[PDB]
């Protein structure tokens, strides 16, 4: 899909794609920059020190990006399934229950899948970091857009699991997943502005 | 251009496509979920006090995504003139001066574009703040989603800001351009956690 079609899709009253989409987006550019950083670092001799390092971290951040550009359809087919079971019929006893039971799995898919995409944005994070530290000074602010796009990643799909896990008859699903989102949410706070302001730092 | 060739592209060792890149695409898909927004506000008969302003925010975002579209390319060829300025001859005494003139054109101009993404994209989020207020409830995340990728776009070109106004000969270009941004970073840093409490708080 091209970037301006998906951006006339992401604008329209289509309920796909959404949010959820340009969270995986925010994510994968995330990744991206990363293995930027390290191909800009890797070969250069001021940098043999870290050069394993950042071929480890390039290895990762490339699985990463694979990852979370694959979860840009999963969210969207995902939120599709959530409309398509509001739409079924209600006439009788028997389909009010499909419809219902169909809803929750649909929900339960559209919860797992944004915090699928959290999970992966938060190990993005820890590439942003090492990459801050170890890459080369003169392409050091990609270090700095590759957090911020991670972690805006993370915070957008974070709002799609709480609003999908509020609809859940599964009380236990919805406990554990968010309890797993808040720890995700804590550690990306903490990481990200110090993150920015090593790179911000080294810029200036 | 594919979201996946972008995405190649910016982890490649290409200087381009760089952070300046995706930053205009964070600040792109915050216009385009502010578009969402009011799109499924919009015509709805529990919304009417407020369809008046949404259909005035609409016409705004629905600029801002075509500006910040635009502005993905416009950061693509302002990056490649700086690394094509750098690698020009210096065969001749007017080589030597026409490499170092367009040297600094190219960061003037290279300061600028990302400057530009930073002033639309505080725009953006100031349209977030009032779909975040007025609009569709069910859809009130993707409010949520437009103000983290509008805020993550406006401080990932702040840093191609800071980056490029480094290597300018003339301070008082360099020093007008950091004292504006200075500006749009200290009120999108205030305005950006509150806009994604309001969403947070409304979510659940």
């Amino acid at each position: 899909e091209t970037i301006e079609t998906f951006l006339d899709g992401l604008a329209s009253s289509a309920p796909t794609p959404g949010g959820g989409g340009a969270a995986a987006i925010s994510g994968a550019m995330g990744a991206a920059l990363v293995s930027m950083v390290c191909n800009l670092t890797i070969g250069k001799k001021k940098y043999v020190e870290v050069e394993a390092d950042l071929k480890q971290v390039l290895e990762k951040s490339e699985g990463l990006r694979r990852t979370l550009t694959g979860m840009i359809a999963d969210d969207v087919e995902a939120f599709d399934a959530v409309m398509g079971a509001y739409g079924l019929p209600k006439n009788t006893d028997e389909e009010k229950a499909a419809r219902a039971a169909k809803i929750q799995e649909a929900l339960k898919t559209a919860t797992d899948v944004p915090l699928a995409c959290c999970r992966v944005c938060r190990e993005v994070i820890d590439l942003a970091e090492i990459v801050a530290e170890k890459g080369n000074l003169n392409v050091i602010s990609d270090a700095g857009v590759a957090v911020l796009s991670a972690y805006a990643g993370l915070r957008s799909a974070a709002l799609n699991v709480y609003v999908n896990a509020k609809g859940l008859d599964d009380r236990a699903f919805a406990e554990e997943r968010l309890k797993e989102l808040e720890g995700l949410l804590a550690e990306a706070g903490a990481l990200n502005e110090r993150i920015y302001e090593t790179v911000k730092s080294k810029v200036n």
